């Protein structure tokens, strides 16, 4: 894409050591399955594209990007040792969304459907065996 776009994060690294748990198939069966088919996923399925957004202060705000395509990506080449880093990158990018954005403007309030899925879900993230 544009070279005014930040490469997106890291999916593949064969330094990283990984590992599977049931906790992080969970996260890919269950969280990610469910979030990524809700009617409002669509803004949170690729990186933003701050050149077609007509954003250019976006990458200048959020200099911890995430999103639901990385979060796939990560969880389907295991890119992971542990939950606690995937549920992070979710976090990560709800949060984003809630800095750069209005309370209240359409993709917050798209943001909070997904989180209140996500937060569900995890609640139930089962005990790793
Ligand atoms: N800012 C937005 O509402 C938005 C972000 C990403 C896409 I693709 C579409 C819209």
């Amino acid at each position: 894409g544009s070279h005014m776009n930040p490469p997106p994060p890291e999916t593949s690294n064969p330094n990283k050591p990984k590992r599977q748990t049931n906790q992080l198939q969970y996260l890919l069966r269950v969280v990610l399955k469910t979030l990524w088919k809700h009617q409002f996923a669509w803004p949170f399925q690729q990186p933003v594209d701050a050149v077609k957004l007509n954003l250019p202060d976006y990458y200048k705000i959020i200099k911890t990007p995430m999103d639901m395509g990385t979060i796939k990506k990560r969880l389907e080449n295991n890119y992971y040792w542990n939950a606690q880093e995937c549920i992070q990158d979710f976090n990560t990018m709800f949060t984003n969304c809630y800095i750069y954005n209005k309370p209240g403007d359409d993709i917050v309030l798209m943001a909070e459907a997904l989180e209140k899925l996500f937060l569900q879900k995890i609640n139930e993230l089962p005990t790793e065996e």
